[PDB]
RNA sequence: AAGGUCAUUCG
RNA sequence: AGUGGCCUUGC
RNA sequence: AAGGUCAUUCG
RNA sequence: AGUGGCCUUGC
């Protein structure tokens, strides 16, 4: 029931209709989905990252600010946060169905949603998401739990000590096609690793966090 | 001269060194300069444009909307909403090193540096943004005034037609190392075009949009 | 529609 | 963030 | 720093 | 949006 999430969320909209579209799959309903709102939420809600990214490191450059960003707006922290709304309960889907990219796109058409109904009040939806997220965030931070660019940092090593990039080669492709498994390699002069994952960029970030620890 | 930007931009600081680190190149200060400002800029801008899209077609899909959005946030857009506050006059970098890259950072940073100086106001710095550029905005698209990919029309026509993809190879390269200009060739089954630019992506842009007048002729 | 893949554009 | 071609699955 | 180039990640 | 290697130029 929308009550129970808007006691979550700690907000009461006016417009039931418009929780309703956030939590709504196309699937369901072609013609009140949260498509749109998911569009506007993305926005939204990268500048509440961004902003509190800044505020909190006013003096830090892009390049000390961004990686962070690049994590905090993504689908998979995205999940992390919803989890604190058990917001898979309240999605309108065919049971069965969900699935994390639906969970991410839900979190942010649900904040476009409660903007919208504050009376565009950006300000107030603002506050209202670090209400729920700002320490969340912040731990996630010095904690340690932002997620690294594995690929990144490897060719930034290879780059460094030889100048030159590391190499990615599938080696196995197993499952049905809607759900491939996918086994690669990493290579950089004569040390190689394996990774798996659902697609070949999951895989090439996991050998290349496994090729880094080799070369350390 | 300060107080002659913000009367175009409708706002006065409260604190004027804000300001001034938003109109300020790293290169002519790496203290008070622009970057971070620049980082924070581009999220509220971004924040902007896609709330006034939204506002403005409620009912349309991310599919129509994203385009435009493409579009209205980029450099190229940004340099356009800038003249109309002749922002290229207040930026604070060597005489000659001004260009479109510099004055697209220093429209975002300015906007971040509003939306800071006015108490983290999110609201009013939306709204002192639409006053100065909505209509130019809404407009831009309704007259459709807005840049067309031609690379991606491109290899939808063929994709379409041949369910295959064009072909672009690198044809020359001339100029000094820091001045290059690049010539293109774009193609699909026997049709050939050229295109040139500052980048081999523009010099594709270029033969892309050739390449689609070519098959329409054709 | 959801997963994958190739490609392209914008930030 | 958007889009197109291809494979699979779902209806 | 600014231009270009190759590559990589995030939206 | 960030970053790294390479070429060029600027201070
Ligand atoms: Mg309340
Ligand atoms: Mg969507
Ligand atoms: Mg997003
Ligand atoms: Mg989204
Ligand atoms: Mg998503
Ligand atoms: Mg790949
Ligand atoms: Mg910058
Ligand atoms: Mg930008
Ligand atoms: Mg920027
Ligand atoms: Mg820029
Ligand atoms: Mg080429
Ligand atoms: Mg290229
Ligand atoms: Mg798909
Ligand atoms: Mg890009
Ligand atoms: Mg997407
Ligand atoms: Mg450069
Ligand atoms: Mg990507
Ligand atoms: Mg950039
Ligand atoms: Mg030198």
């Amino acid at each position: 029931m929308l009550e129970q999430l808007e006691k979550k969320l700690g907000y009461t909209f006016k417009d039931k209709s418009l929780l309703e579209k956030a939590l709504t799959h196309v699937s369901y309903s072609k013609k009140e989905h949260y498509e749109t709102l998911e569009f506007l939420g993305d926005a939204l809600v990268n500048f509440f990252i961004v902003d509190l990214l800044v505020q909190y490191s006013p003096n830090k450059r892009e390049g000390f600010l961004s990686p962070l960003k690049a994590y905090l707006i993504s689908e998979e922290f995205f999940n992390l946060l919803a989890q604190k709304l058990e917001l898979h309960k309240f999605i309108r889907i065919k049971r069965g169905k969900i699935n994390e990219t639906i969970i991410g796109d839900v979190f942010e058409a649900l904040w476009a949603a409660v903007y919208i109904d504050s009376g565009r009040d950006a300000n107030f939806t603002r506050e209202l998401f670090y209400k729920l997220f700002k320490e969340d965030i912040l731990s996630a931070i010095k904690e340690g739990r932002v997620k690294k660019d594995y690929k990144t940092i490897l060719q930034e090593i290879t780059q460094k000590r030889w100048k030159e990039r590391p190499e990615y080669r599938l080696i196995s492709v197993e499952g049905p096609h809607h759900k491939k498994k996918f086994i690669v390699e990493a290579k950089i002069k004569e040390y190689r690793t394996l990774g798996e994952g659902k697609s070949k960029k999951e895989a090439e970030q996991r050998a290349a966090e496994e090729l880094i620890k080799l070369l350390e």
